[PDB]
C-alpha cells in the first residue's frame, strides 16, 4: 500500500494540478446531534460527520479490482488533503478514542474519499425582545482557509440531497425545525474571494409552560386586588392590611421570576406585563385611602356605598381588559 | 522482542488478511464506575476497561513456552490494531498516568490480547413528564470506524458472559438496575454496513424524599385553608388576613420549589399538583367575600351560620379528595 | 516548492539580515467577534485574524509569473517567522480544525505574507463606582517577545486603515463603540526597548432596563409610606401594621437586588439610593409612635389632626425631592 | 552519561530478568496537599510525590565514586521503567513547568531511584444519612497495570515508615485525621492477580456551626408558638394572625436551609428535625380553632381559661422534650 | 549559529562542571498581574516573567563584538537548561501564542540569559474567623527539582532589587500591599537539601461596604423592636403583630446574608452579631406576653404604665450598648 502509491516520487505541498484551473472538491454532511445551547453567550454546539471527494492521479495504483481500499490518518500527513474550517466558530476538535476518527478510501483511478468526526461550537446572534414568544434561526458555515476560488472549487456533492439528519435529535428546552443548505461567495479585503457553504435551521419554545409559570399568578393577584371594592368601608383594619399584603405577594412573585432568567440586560415582553400588574395593584391601595379620608372629613363636618367604590368596581376590570387586548394585539 | 517479531518484514497499514474474508474480532468489557449524570444536558459519564482479541500470524515468534509475553503502547503504533469508537459520545480520553494505561500480550501463535482504560460521556434521551415518578434507560454503543462488515466482524467474546460490573458502584441521586448486552447491524448511506454492540441499564429515583419535600407542605396548606369555615363571620379582621397570608405562604413554597429544579422547560406532573392547590387556596378567599357582602346587604335591608359556610365545610374537602383520586389514578 | 526554495542552503535561526539594521515588519488585523465579558474577573474575549508582511531573499525562486504561491503551517517550522505575542493576556490559542488555520504566500522576490486565526482573553481594569451609569474602555496590545527595536521594527501596514471590523458584532449586555489604533514604545529594565501596537474601544450599557428594575419599585415604596399621614390616628391597628409591612417589603426588594449583582465588594451609586429609601421608610414608622405616645399622655392628663401629621405631610416629600435633585446632580 | 550506559547494547521492552522470578519494586510516598472535595460527585483531589526503587544491571557503569548520578525525563523513554497507575481515579496528570517534574538517579551498581510529582482525583463512596453528624473514610489505591505478581512484586519500601505528610495541610470545611497504609492482593477474571497498596484517612465536620445555623432557629420558632396559650381567647384578631405568621416564618427558614444543601436526594437526619417542628407549629394553629368554635357554640346555647388552653400549656412542651430525648438517643 | 556553537561536540545531560562545586544560578522576577482569588479553595493566580543567568563555556563562540545574540525555544531542547519549579502549586503553564514565549541570549563568553512567561495557581492557607476584619498573607515559592545544594546554588541576582511589579495591578475585592523577597534552605527526607526563594505579599478588604450591607440593617431592626415599649398595653391587636412581623423581617435578613457567603463551615465574627440581635428581638416578644398575662389576671382578681414596660425602656438599650462595647473591644 505505502509502496503501491509512489509516495516519495511526488510533491504534496502542491495542490493537484497547480497551475491551470481550480480543483473541484465536493462535500457531504450527516448530523449526529445538537448538544447544547447558551442564550447568554449566543451560541450552540453540534456534532457531525464530514466527507470530501476529489481526484488525484498521484495516488493511482495498478490493480484490476475496480474497488476501493482503506487507510486511516497516518497517511493524511503524507499526502495532500484539503483544508476546510468552520467560519464563526468558538471552539472545535476531532475525536481520538480509541484512535483518530479519520477514514480514507482510494480507488485505482486515484479518486478519493476522506471523512472525519467533529464537534463544533458556533455563534448565533439572537434577539429576545419578544420573549417568551421569540423564534430564532441559526447556521453553520464551512469554508476553505488557504486557497481561493482560483485554486479550489467548493460545492455540495449532490445538491439538496447532501444533508442527512439523525432520527433521535432533540433538546430539553426547544423544538427544532427546517433543515436546509445553501451557498454564497464571500470576499476578504487583503486575501480575496472564497466559496462558502451553509446549513440552516430554526428554533421555537413551549409557550404553555411559560404561560402558567409567569402570566397566570400575576393575573390571579390583580383579580385578588379587586375584592377590596366589595368590603365595608367602615372595616378599616380589614381593608388596610389586605392591599399591602397583596403588594408584598406580587413583589415576591416578580423577584422570583427575576432570579431565574437568562440574564440579558434589556427590556422584554414579559417584564411589561409584570410591571403593569404591579401598577394596578398599587392604584388599588391608593383608592381606599381616598375613600377613608373623605369619609373622615365628612364625619368631622357633620359633627351606603361610597361613589368611588361603586365606580371602581366597573372601571378597574375594563381597563385591565383593554390592556390585555392591546398587549396581545402587539405580540400576537 | 522487537527482533523476535519481524516488524520491518511486513506491512501493517494492511489489515490481517486483506483480500478474502473479514477478520473476526472479539470484545470483552468490565465497568469500573458510573461517574456523573446531567439531566439538563441529557448524558452520563462512565469509566471502564476494554479488551480485544484477534490473530495475526505476522506477529508469531519461535518459542517453545506456549505462554504469552507483554508489551505496552509503543508497539501499538508499530503494528496493526483495530479502531473501535464510541457511538453517540460527547467526549472521551485514555488515562496516561504514570504512563499510558495500555497492555499488549502476544503468544507464539500470533494470537493477541489488547486492553485500555477509558472514560466516556455518552448521550441519553430522557423524558421527565412523569417527574418525580419517571424511569429512564440508557445505553453505550461500540462500533468500528473505518472497516465494514466485509472487512471486520465484531462480536462479544463469550456471549452474555462478556460483561462484568464492579461491586462498589452507586450514585448519590439514583438507583441502578438491569445491566445486559445486545447487538445490531447498522447502515450508513454514503459508507455502508457495520456491526454494533450495546450495553444497557436502567435508572430510578427515591420517591419518598420528593414526597416529603413537595407534596406534603402544600397539602397541609390546603388543609389550613379550610379552618376559615369554622370561625365566626362577624370577626372580619380575623377572617380577612388569614386567607391572604395563606396565599403568601403557598406562593413562597411554590417559588422555593421552582428555584431548585433541573430547569427543563415543559410541564411535569408535580407542577399540576402545586397549581391545583394554589387554585383551591384562591377559591377559599373568594368564598368569605361572598359571605361578607351578603351579610352586609341583609343588614342594610332590615334597617346563625351562613348557608355558604355550612355548605363549603362539606364541598371543599370532597373535591380535594376527588382530585387526589383522579391524579393518582393517572400517575399511579 | 520545497526544492524551489533552497531550504537546506540557509540558516533560519538567524533573522533576515542579522547584523546591520532592524527588519521592517508590518501588521494588519481584522476582528471577527467579541465573545464574552467578565465583570468580576475584569477581562474580555476576542477572536480575530492576524497578518504579517516582510521580505526575505533566502526564499526567492526563479519563476516568471510575478505572482504568489501558497503553503500552510508545515513550512513555518522550517523557515524563519516573527514571534509576536499578546501583552496582558490570560489565555489564547490557534484554531486547528480541520487543520491548522495558518496560511503562507510567497512571491518570486521573497516577499511574504503570513496569517493566523486566534482567540484571546485579555485583561481590562474597570471601575464600577458609577454603576449602572459607568462607561469602560479596553484595549488589546501586540508586541515582539524576543527581538528589540534594534533588531525588528513593528508598524501598522497601512496606518489608520489597518483595522477592519465585522458587520455582525454584538453583545447581549453592552453596546460597542469607537474602534481605533495607536502605537507606543515600551521599556523593560532587564531586557530593553520594544515597539507595541494597540486596538482600543468603548463600552456602555442600557440604562432604562436598570431604571425600571431598581429605581422604580423603591420609589413606589417610599410613596406608599406617605399614605399613613392621611389615616385617622385613632385607628391604631390600621396604622401600626402598615409601616412594618412596608419595611418588610423594602427589605425584600433590597435583598433581591443584592442576590444578582456581579459581586464586587465596594460601594456603588445604586446602593446609596436603596439605603436612603430604607431610611425614609424607617423614619415614617418612628413618626406615628411619637403621635400615639403624645395622644395617650394627653388622654391621661385630661382624665382634629395632630400637628406632627399635618407637618409631616409637607416635610417628607420635599426632602425626598431635595435628595433626588442632589443625587442626580452628582451622577448626572 | 548516555555513553557510560550501553543504551544501544540492550533491550528495554524487556523487564529486568524476563524469565525467572518477579522483580522487586519498592514504593515511597510523601503527601503535599489535599486540594478539594465534592460531596455531590463523591471524590477528592490530592497532590503528592511518588518514588520507586529497583536494580537493573543493564544500567551499571564503571566509576569508583560509590555515589549516584542524575538524569531527568528524556532518559525515561530510552530505558525500562515501571508502570504504576491509580486505581478508582477520575483524572490525573504530571506537572510540567518549567519542565517535567521527573528525577532519575543511578548508582554504579545499576540501582535506581525514580520520582514524579502528580495530582489525582479519586472516588470515595460517602453516606450522608447521619448528616451533619456523619464521619467518612477514604483511600488512594496504587497498582501495576501490565505485569502480574508473577512478573513484578510491589511493596512499601520501609513498611509503616513509607508515608510522610506535610505540616500545613487543611480544608476549609473538614478536619483530617488517621493516615496509615496497608496492602492487599487483588484478582481480575480475564487477566490475573496483582498487588495493591492503600493510603487511608478519615474526615469529620464542625458540628457547632451546623447547630447554630439549623437547629437553633427552629427551636426558637416552636417556643414562640407556645406563647399563644397565655393570651385571652376573647382576643380573636390577636390570636389568629400569630399562628399563621409563625407558619410563614418556619416555612421561610426551611426553604432557606433547602437552597444551600449539597443536593443529595435522600432523607437525612436534619430533615426529620425540621419537619417535626413544622408539624408542631401546625398543631398549635389547629388548637385555637377548636377553642374558638366551642366558645362560640356555647354563646349560642346560652342565648375563665378554657380547659383546652390550660391542658395544652402542659402537654405541648413535654411532647417536644420527649421527641428531643428520642432523637438524640438515636443519633447521639 | 547552530554551527558557531559546537553542539554535537559536547554532552548536555551533564550539568556544566559535573564533578567539583555547585553551579551558581541567579534569578530575577517581574510580576505582570494577579488574576483571581478563591476563598473556598484557598489559592490565587498570578502571571509573571522569570529570568535566569549562568555561564557555560560549552556555548562560547569566536566573535569580536562583545555583544549578545538571540535564540528561541528550539535551542532549549538541544542544550542544558536549569529545572526550576513552583512549590505548593495546583496548576501552571507557559504561553505559546503566536509561538513559545521563550527567549535565549548568549554572549561570546558563554554567559547566558534565559526567560519565560508563565501563569501559576498557588495555595495559600487562610483563616476567616475575624471576617470581615481579617488580614491574609500569601507567598510564591521557587525551587530546583532535580539538583541539590551540592550541585546547584540558587540566589536572587541583585538581592532586594530582584523583584519588579507592574503599575496597573488591582483586584475587584481586595487591596494589595507589601511585596518583598526572602530565602530559606529546605530538606527532604529521601532526597536531601535544596535552596528555596520566596515572594510575599499582604491582602485586606474594604470594611465599610460590609458594614452597611450587614451590621446596619440588623441594628435598625433591634431599634425598631424597642418601639413596642411606648404603645398602650390595652392595644393588643397592635402590639402582638408588631413583634412577630419584626422576627420575620430579621430572619429574612439573616437568610439573605447566608445565601451569599463564601461557604466556609465554621463560626465567624459576623454570625455572632446577627444571632445576638436575633435573641434581642425574641426577648422583646416574650416581654409583652408577660405584661398581657399579668394585666388579665389582675382584671380577673378585681372582678397607668406597667412596671415591666417602664423598666424595659431602660434595660434593653443599655444591654445592647454593653454588648457592642464588649464585641468591638474583642474584634477592634
Ligand atoms: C462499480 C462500478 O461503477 N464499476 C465500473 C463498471 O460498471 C464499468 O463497467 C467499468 C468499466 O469497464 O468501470 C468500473
Ligand atoms: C431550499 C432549497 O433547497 N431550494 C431549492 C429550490 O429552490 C430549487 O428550485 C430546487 C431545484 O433547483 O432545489 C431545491
Ligand atoms: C495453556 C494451553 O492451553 N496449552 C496448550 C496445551 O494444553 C496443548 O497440549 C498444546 C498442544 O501441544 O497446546 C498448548
Ligand atoms: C438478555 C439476554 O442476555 N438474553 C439471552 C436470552 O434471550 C437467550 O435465550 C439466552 C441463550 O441464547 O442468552 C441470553
Ligand atoms: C502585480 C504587479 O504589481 N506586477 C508588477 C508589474 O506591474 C510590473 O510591470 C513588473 C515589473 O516588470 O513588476 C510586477
Ligand atoms: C485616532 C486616529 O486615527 N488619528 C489620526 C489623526 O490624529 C491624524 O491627524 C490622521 C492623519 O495623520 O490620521 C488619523
Ligand atoms: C554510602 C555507602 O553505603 N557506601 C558503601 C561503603 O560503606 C562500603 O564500604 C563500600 C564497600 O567497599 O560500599 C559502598
Ligand atoms: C496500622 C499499622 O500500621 N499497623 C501495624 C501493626 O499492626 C503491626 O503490629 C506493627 C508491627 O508489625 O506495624 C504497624
Ligand atoms: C559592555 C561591556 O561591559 N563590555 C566590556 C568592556 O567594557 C571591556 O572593556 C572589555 C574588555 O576588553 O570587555 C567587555
Ligand atoms: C525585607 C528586606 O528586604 N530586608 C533587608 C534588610 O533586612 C537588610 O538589612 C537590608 C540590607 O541587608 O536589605 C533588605
Ligand atoms: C394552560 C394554562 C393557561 C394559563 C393562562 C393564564 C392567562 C393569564
Ligand atoms: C369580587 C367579589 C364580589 C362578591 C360579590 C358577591 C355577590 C353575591
Ligand atoms: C419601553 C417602555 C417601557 C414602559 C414601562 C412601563 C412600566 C409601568
Ligand atoms: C379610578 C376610579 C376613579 C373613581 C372616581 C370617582 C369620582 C366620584
Ligand atoms: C413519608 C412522608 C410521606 C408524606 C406523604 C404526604 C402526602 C401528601
Ligand atoms: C377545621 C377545624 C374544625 C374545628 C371543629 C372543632 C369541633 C370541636
Ligand atoms: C396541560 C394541562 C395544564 C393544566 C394546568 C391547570 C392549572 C390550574
Ligand atoms: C363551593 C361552595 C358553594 C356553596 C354555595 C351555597 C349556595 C347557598
Ligand atoms: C421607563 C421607566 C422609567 C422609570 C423611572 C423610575 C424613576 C424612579
Ligand atoms: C396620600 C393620599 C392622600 C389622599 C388625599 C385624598 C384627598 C381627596
Ligand atoms: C460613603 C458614604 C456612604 C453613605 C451611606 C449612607 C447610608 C444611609
Ligand atoms: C419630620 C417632621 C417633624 C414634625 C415636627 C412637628 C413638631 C410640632
Ligand atoms: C453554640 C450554639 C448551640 C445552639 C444549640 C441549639 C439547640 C436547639
Ligand atoms: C422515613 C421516616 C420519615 C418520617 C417523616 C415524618 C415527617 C413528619
Ligand atoms: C393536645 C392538647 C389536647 C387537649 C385536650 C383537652 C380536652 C378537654
Ligand atoms: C458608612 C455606613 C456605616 C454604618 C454603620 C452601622 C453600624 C451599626
Ligand atoms: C421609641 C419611641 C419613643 C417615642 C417617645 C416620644 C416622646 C415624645
Ligand atoms: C462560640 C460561641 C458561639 C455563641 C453563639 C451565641 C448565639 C446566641
Ligand atoms: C409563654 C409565656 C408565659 C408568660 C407567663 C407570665 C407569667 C408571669
Ligand atoms: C428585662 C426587663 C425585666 C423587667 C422586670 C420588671 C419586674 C417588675
Ligand atoms: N478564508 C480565510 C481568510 O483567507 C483568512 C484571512 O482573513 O486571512
Ligand atoms: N462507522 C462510522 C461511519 O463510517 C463514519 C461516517 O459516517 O462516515
Ligand atoms: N518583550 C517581552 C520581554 O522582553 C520579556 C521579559 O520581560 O523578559
Ligand atoms: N491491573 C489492571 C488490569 O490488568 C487491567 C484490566 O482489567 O485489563
Ligand atoms: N526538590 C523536590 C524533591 O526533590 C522532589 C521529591 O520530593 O522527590
Ligand atoms: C387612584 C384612585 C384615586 C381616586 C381619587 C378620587
Ligand atoms: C368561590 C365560591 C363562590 C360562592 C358564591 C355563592
Ligand atoms: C422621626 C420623627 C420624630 C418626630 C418627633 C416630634
Ligand atoms: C390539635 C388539637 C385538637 C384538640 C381537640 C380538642
Ligand atoms: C423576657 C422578659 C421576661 C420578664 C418577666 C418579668
Ligand atoms: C425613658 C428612659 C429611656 C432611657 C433610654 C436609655
Ligand atoms: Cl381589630
Amino acid at each position: 500500500s505505502e509502496q503501491l502509491l509512489r509516495i516519495d516520487d511526488h510533491d504534496f505541498s502542491m495542490r493537484p494540478g497547480f497551475g491551470g484551473p481550480a480543483i473541484p472538491v465536493g462535500v457531504d454532511v450527516q448530523v449526529e446531534s445538537l448538544d447544547s445551547i447558551s442564550e447568554v453567550d449566543m451560541d450552540f454546539t453540534m456534532t457531525l460527520y464530514l466527507r470530501h471527494y476529489w481526484k488525484d492521479e498521484r495516488l493511482s495504483f495498478p490493480s484490476t479490482n475496480n474497488l476501493s481500499m482503506t487507510f486511516d490518518g497516518r497517511l493524511v500527513k503524507k499526502i495532500w488533503v484539503p483544508d476546510m474550517f468552520f467560519v464563526h466558530s468558538k471552539r472545535s476538535f476531532i475525536h481520538d478514542t480509541t484512535t483518530d476518527n479519520v477514514m480514507l478510501r482510494v480507488q485505482p483511478d486515484g479518486k478519493v474519499l476522506y471523512s472525519l468526526r467533529v464537534t463544533v461550537t458556533a455563534m448565533c446572534n439572537m434577539d429576545f425582545s419578544r420573549f417568551p414568544l421569540d423564534t430564532q434561526t441559526c447556521s453553520l458555515e464551512i469554508e476553505s482557509y488557504a486557497y481561493t476560488e482560483d485554486d479550489l472549487m467548493l460545492y455540495w456533492k449532490k445538491g439538496n440531497d447532501s444533508l442527512k439528519t439523525d432520527e433521535r435529535i432533540s433538546l430539553s428546552q426547544f423544538l427544532i425545525q427546517e433543515f436546509h443548505t445553501t451557498t454564497k461567495l464571500a470576499f476578504y479585503s487583503s486575501t480575496g474571494w472564497y466559496n462558502r457553504l451553509y446549513i440552516n435551521f430554526t428554533l421555537r419554545r413551549h409557550i404553555f409552560f411559560f404561560l402558567l409559570q409567569t402570566y397566570f399568578p400575576a393575573t390571579l393577584m390583580v383579580m385578588l386586588s379587586w375584592v377590596s371594592f366589595w368590603i365595608d368601608r367602615r372595616a378599616v383594619p380589614a381593608r388596610v392590611p389586605l392591599g399591602i399584603t397583596t403588594v408584598l405577594t406580587m413583589s415576591t412573585i416578580i423577584t422570583g421570576v427575576n432570579a431565574s432568567m437568562p440574564r440579558v440586560s434589556y427590556i422584554k415582553a414579559v417584564d411589561i406585563y409584570l410591571w403593569v400588574s404591579f401598577v394596578f395593584v398599587f392604584l388599588s391601595v391608593l383608592e381606599y385611602a381616598a375613600v377613608n379620608y373623605l369619609t373622615t372629613v365628612q364625619e368631622r363636618k357633620e359633627q351606603d356605598t361610597h361613589a368611588i367604590d361603586k365606580y371602581s368596581r366597573i372601571i378597574f376590570p375594563a381597563a385591565y381588559i383593554l390592556f390585555n387586548l392591546i398587549y396581545w394585539s402587539i405580540f400576537s
